[PDB]
């Protein structure tokens, strides 16, 4: 952690809402864009030590698939935490907005870059709870970064696993569960999963044994990884190095790509 001089940083707008405080765009001096964090005048000591822990976690973080933190301001009222910006935004809206406009090898090299994050976090031994693709930032190399705006609180059921639903397990693993769940948010730009089931008709269809089918367009390796990514039995998942490992071998021989799952059809338009 650096720490910035508040002259240094000019607020411009709301763009979201923090713990005890709001989050702004702004610029951090040629000015540099970032997003910024504040602690308002009020806090509780419990909020101050996950603030500033918060900070010092993030400080810990040196990845091309994390958020990188620019500074913290803690010698100084209101403090503030200092992030790169991303004008492409968080990943689930970006998606949705741009339909049907990526190559395949194009989204599996997202996929690729949000499992180096996440590898290189379970290896620092952080969990992260809440991998989705609304906490993960699109720069304008289309380069994916894992990041955490804490709870939309609303409890993302359907991105968890079911041992930590189930008994509050979460660990490297349930991420991996989460993760899987991304793959599928990816692949269907941005579809909501299970659609219009509630929370527990999603819990009950999973412990039935369902899964999500598998997006239109989706690469028959693509698909099977995520699938093993929603075993039931958390021993029987890959650990992160092994979806890293064969997301790159995918993307290095492409053609491997070309291989389609069958889409089922729930429509059936029938023509002469
Ligand atoms: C200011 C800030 C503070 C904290 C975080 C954040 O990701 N913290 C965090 C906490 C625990 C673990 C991790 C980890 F592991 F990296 F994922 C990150 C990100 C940001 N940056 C942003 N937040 C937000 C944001 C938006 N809405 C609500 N909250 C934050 N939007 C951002 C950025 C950057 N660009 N954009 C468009």
């Amino acid at each position: 952690t650096t720490e910035i001089h508040p002259s240094c940083v000019t607020r411009q707008k709301v763009i979201g809402a923090g713990e005890f405080g709001e989050v702004y765009k702004g610029m951090l001096k040629k000015e540099v864009p970032v997003a910024i964090k504040t602690l308002k005048a009020g806090y509780t000591e419990k909020q101050r030590v996950d603030f500033l822990g918060e900070a010092g976690i993030m400080g810990q973080f040196s990845h091309h698939n994390i958020i990188r933190l620019e500074g913290v301001i803690s010698k100084y009222k209101p403090m503030m935490i200092i992030t790169e910006y991303m004008e492409n935004g968080a990943l689930d809206k970006f998606l949705r907005e741009k339909d049907g406009e990526f190559s395949v090898l194009q989204l599996v090299g997202m996929l690729r870059g949000i499992a180096a994050g996440m590898k290189y976090l379970a290896n620092m031994n952080y969990v992260h709870r809440d991998l989705a693709a609304r906490n993960i930032l699109v720069n304008s190399n289309l380069v994916c970064k894992v990041s955490d705006f804490g709870l939309s609180g609303k409890i993302p059921i359907r991105w968890t696993a079911p041992e930590a639903i189930s008994y509050r397990k979460f660990t490297s693993a349930s991420d991996v569960w989460s993760f899987g769940i991304v793959m599928w948010e990816v692949m269907t730009y941005g579809e909501r999963p299970y659609w219009e089931l509630s929370n527990h008709e999603v819990m009950k269809a999973i412990n039935d044994g369902f899964r999500l089918p598998t997006p239109m367009d989706c690469p028959s390796a693509i698909y099977q990884l995520m699938m093993q990514c929603w075993q039931q039995e958390r021993a029987r998942r890959p650990k992160f190095a092994d979806i890293v490992s064969i997301l790159d071998k995918l993307i290095r021989a492409p053609d491997s790509l070309k291989t389609l799952a069958d889409f089922d059809p729930r429509v059936s338009i029938r023509l002469p």
